[PDB]
This record gives structure tokens, C-alpha cells and sequence, in this order.
């Protein structure tokens, strides 16, 4: 009863499915679920990152029709990557992973009809 996604949002939904797919798992896995700061001992994470975001939250928002347009979806995906660049030193392995997954995202987002 949620309504058909617009053409641009269908493209966004396809990108999201790709980001979650097995073929990108080697670098996408840190982004699948909310950072569990407690479990990882990152007791400063929520002081530094005011707006956490991750792919499972983006998926829930897409399914719930929270995104009004492609720009709102893109801003959330980019917020997730920016959080990673903000919290971690630039030479961290997770930053390299973020950069790889963000390239997948940005190159396909640039193909939106
Ligand atoms: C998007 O995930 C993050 O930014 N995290 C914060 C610290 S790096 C940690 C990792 C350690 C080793 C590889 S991934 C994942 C959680």
C-alpha cells in the first residue's frame, strides 16, 4: 500500500540492492548495519558522529517511502560515507573500503535517468 517508486527512485533502489549484494561484500560489510559503538569499544563515536547512517537504515527508509526523491536518498548514502571519513584516520582500512564502495555508488548514481 506504499505506492510505486518513481523512476529515479527505482534507479536508487537498484543501486542500494547492488551495494548490499555479494559482489561488493569484501568492502561493503562495514556499512551493512549501524555501527555498534559499544560492541567495538568506540566510546567517542556518538560524540563525533551526530547523525549515524548505514545501508540497512537506508533500505528501511526506502521501503517506508521516507525518501521523497533521489537527492534525499543520495544525501543519506553520502552521509554514511562522510561519517566514516570523519571518525577514522585517512589511512585506515575502513576508509579504503568506504572509498571503494562510494565509487560504486557515485558512478552508478551518475547514470540515473
Ligand atoms: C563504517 O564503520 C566504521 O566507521 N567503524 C568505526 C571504526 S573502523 C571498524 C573497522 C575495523 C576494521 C575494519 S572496519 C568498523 C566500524
Amino acid at each position: 500500500s506504499m505506492g510505486k517508486l518513481s523512476e529515479q527512485l527505482k534507479h536508487c533502489n537498484g543501486i542500494l540492492k547492488e551495494l548490499l549484494s555479494k559482489k561488493h561484500a569484501a568492502y561493503a560489510w562495514p556499512f551493512y548495519k549501524p555501527v555498534d559503538a559499544s560492541a567495538l569499544g568506540l566510546h567517542d563515536y556518538h560524540d563525533i558522529i551526530k547523525h549515524p547512517m548505514d545501508l540497512s537504515t537506508v533500505k528501511r527508509k526506502m521501503e517506508n517511502r521516507d525518501y521523497r526523491d533521489a537527492q534525499e536518498f543520495a544525501a543519506d548514502v553520502r552521509l554514511m560515507f562522510s561519517n566514516c571519513y570523519k571518525y577514522n584516520p585517512p589511512d585506515h582500512d575502513v576508509v579504503a573500503m568506504a572509498r571503494k564502495l562510494q565509487d560504486v555508488f557515485e558512478f552508478r548514481y551518475a547514470k540515473m535517468p
